[PDB]
């Protein structure tokens, strides 16, 4: 990532998005 002020907030967005992916993969069918 090169856009300077947003790096930590984005890393947060990815980690929580990732956590959602793991959970939606592992259990609970929609």
């Amino acid at each position: 990532m090169n856009r300077s002020p947003d790096k930590i907030i984005a890393l947060i967005f990815l980690l929580i998005s990732l956590l959602v992916l793991c959970l939606a993969l592992w259990q609970i069918v929609f």
